[PDB]
């Protein structure tokens, strides 16, 4: 992997952040915020790589720190959403009170260099967002460069180009952050992964021969590819559960789930959980209360 | 419960966002962002209240949407952290280039009314942060009121009071968001809840009579009070596991865990999981792989 992306990205985030206030460009500020999200993503990726190749799986994190990638992805998406909210609010203000670019040359140089940085990053919608933001910065600087606006003269149409394009790229960036927010939240909400079709899976689980009932089916995803399926199963007392275990495990394997914990409970009250918490008062803090 | 806090809070968020931008006050802007986080928290609380007393727990969310409170808490904390990052960056910018307050009267009125809004919200460290943010806005407005500053006159010490206090309250707000970020991330990372002392719990689990081995102990917290403990247990084949099940469940009950799924596996190599995925290639996906 490449780690020089982190130092370059943080230095360039600082550069765009300084030049955006120095040049009075929201598009440069929006691109600086987008590269801030990019460097947060790089830090999250390095954290995931460090968690891998050196697992801990101790007494504090039972599953491990694999969920760090998803938590960091959701946090980065929410961070970028708040930054885009601030950028959109500022752009709406400048759509009412327009402002000039103080140093069009500085903004042009920083935007061109940011476009080059994003190009080399892609070389080594979500991905094209940074490139389009740098293109927007370059266009805004060029308009103030090819057709200069005198300081004494009031704001012409040129002052509205930056807020409009910045609003457009706020929309573009949000159109990528929102699906990411939805996916990472769905993973973190302990929801069934999109690949797993639960209806057919429960149909097959019920169709498994020699099994009385199936309850407390809890299928959730730790990370991409790690699907955990907790499951309680009621079986006739006289018969065993070795064949049932094999069939349920192969069904889950064919459904893409390899982490299957089956609790077998001996057998209209014969459908409830035979092994809840040892007290009747535990029914409050029991998922799927009986 | 009362939901008029939502409409009042959103209206006042709009009011402070407009007034701080019209009055050029970061402290008013910081308080508007803090009340935006407050209304996000109110929306999260309403979502949690709707999830309760009306559960769904269907084929999409096995554990339900109870984790929505934690996901919304982390999202709100990250949103507020990004807003505070923007506020701190702006304040540092004004710490270099000071600015006047355009309409001190408007900022004074909005800050006083925001303090009243916080007071009435109390009537019906985050609280100290919000109250002190309103007090900071009020103080900044008063300073520009008792000693009015003419536009012709350059910025005196008065122009640096707003950025300094705003930086201070960015620190204060972050000192509350960061513990919340840590706690909600720990919950969402599938980490052992703080109350559960895993060392003693595994000691007792091993000390349980009639049990050969214990592996795949996965203790995580869905929400406050809902602790889920998946667990694989190896037991001697000749002996049963009814007494072992009772003892393990009562141990988990005394440790504060009521959702316990125990998989009992019949018995050097007699310590590995007897029921991995049906294929040897599944070991790359085995969470906690042997």
């Amino acid at each position: 992997r490449l780690l020089f992306m982190l130092v370059l990205t943080v230095a360039f985030f600082v550069a765009e952040l300084v030049s955006g206030y120095l040049g009075n460009s929201i598009a440069l500020l929006s691109d600086s915020f987008n590269m801030l999200s990019d460097l947060i993503s790089l830090c999250v990726g390095l954290s995931a790589g460090y968690i891998a190749r050196r697992p801990t799986r101790g007494f504090s994190a039972t599953y491990g720190y694999a969920r760090a990638e998803v938590v960091g992805a959701l946090s980065n998406a929410v961070f970028l959403t708040a930054l885009c909210f601030t950028i959109f609010v500022e752009a709406v203000l400048r759509l009412a009170r327009p402002e000039r670019i103080d140093d069009p040359e500085l903004v042009l140089i920083v935007g061109v260099l940011g476009l080059l940085v994003n190009v080399v990053g892609l070389l080594i919608l979500h991905v094209m967002g940074d490139a389009l933001g740098s293109v927007v910065v370059v266009i805004t600087a060029i308009i103030f460069y090819v057709l200069p606006l005198k300081s004494e003269d009031p704001c012409n149409w040129q002052c509205y180009i930056d807020p409009s394009l910045t609003v457009l790229m706020v929309i573009i960036i949000l159109s990528s952050a929102f699906p990411l927010i939805k996916e990472t939240a769905a993973i973190l909400l302990q929801m069934v992964p999109k690949g797993v079709n639960m209806e057919e899976l429960m149909s097959k689980l019920s169709a498994v021969p020699g099994i009385s009932s199936v309850h407390e089916v809890h299928i959730w995803e730790l990370v991409s590819g790690k699907i955990i399926a907790t499951l309680h199963i009621k079986y006739p007392k006289d018969r065993g559960y070795q064949d049932a275990s094999t069939k349920i495990r192969e069904i889950f394997h064919h459904a893409g789930i390899h982490n299957v914990t089956i609790q077998f409970e001996n057998v209209d009250l014969l459908l409830l959980c035979n092994s809840p918490c040892i007290s009747k008062g535990c029914a409050k803090q029991l998922c799927c209360p009986p």
